[PDB]
């Protein structure tokens, strides 16, 4: 299932759908694992959040290179933290198009992150704004409400059973939420609850710090997050 590639770890969830894996020695938690995506969409490839750092991110497009071969038309960040955002320079140097929700453009530099090229915005209801993730293909994004932090936002992969929660969603048997320094307590449970309602029909859900799980991942996350409140 696992495909080490240099310090990287790969493994396909579905056609056209890979997980990318990358470490971290962060002082005093270990060396974290933060996960994200890869879709091939026809005659092209789009990534869902870089890896920790540039150096790691430009080996993902190394990989993409040797087991696609196709051009990465965008990559989507999910928020303005290094796990996700850490290697935006490296798709900047690669020539890549790169896109956030404008909250995480604006934390970007406080957070020591470099800015996405362009701004995601969101409806009332947590819909992205389609003229701003212009050729996105099977891609929907999704703004829950601020969980893990303020500006997390959520992706679903149309045409799979997959949706991506990022760091707001933790494992079926995660023993707690994680570092809740940045978090929003009074909201995070129903966030997590709308991002299922987001994608009901996902089966498959992919986060940052687990392998992909059940929905049981959602309804899990939910039940710890009702007890911030
Ligand atoms: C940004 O990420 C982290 C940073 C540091 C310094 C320690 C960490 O320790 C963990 O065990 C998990 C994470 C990922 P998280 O902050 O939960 O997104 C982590
Ligand atoms: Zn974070
Ligand atoms: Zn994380």
């Amino acid at each position: 299932g696992d495909q080490r590639f240099g310090d990287l770890v790969f493994r396909q969830l579905a056609p056209n759908v890979w997980q990318h894996t990358s470490y971290l020695d962060m002082p005093g938690f270990g060396a974290v694992a933060s996960n994200g995506l890869i879709v091939r969409d026809g005659g092209r490839v789009l990534v869902v959040d870089t890896a920790w750092t540039d150096d790691q991110t430009a080996q993902i497009l190394n990989w993409i290179k040797q087991e696609i071969n196709l051009p990465v038309a965008l990559a989507v960040v999910t928020h303005a933290h290094q796990d996700k955002m850490g290697g935006m320079d490296a798709l900047h140097a690669a020539g890549i198009a790169t896109y956030a929700n404008a909250l995480s453009n604006q934390l970007a530099p406080q957070e020591g992150m470099v800015a996405a090229q362009h701004s995601l915005t969101f409806a009332a209801n947590g819909w992205v704004e389609p003229a701003t993730a212009p050729n996105f293909g099977p891609l929907k994004v999704f703004y829950p409400g601020p969980g893990h932090t303020s500006d997390n936002i959520t992706v679903g992969i149309n045409g799979t059973d997959i949706a991506f929660g990022g760091c707001l969603i933790k494992d079926s048997k995660a023993k707690s939420l994680g570092n809740l320094g940045d978090a929003d307590t009074e909201h995070y449970a129903a966030s997590a609850r709308a991002f299922g309602a987001a994608f009901p029909k996902a089966s498959m859900i992919v986060m940052s710090h687990s392998a992909p799980d059940s929905r049981a991942a959602i309804t899990h996350t939910a039940r710890m997050a009702d007890k911030l409140r």
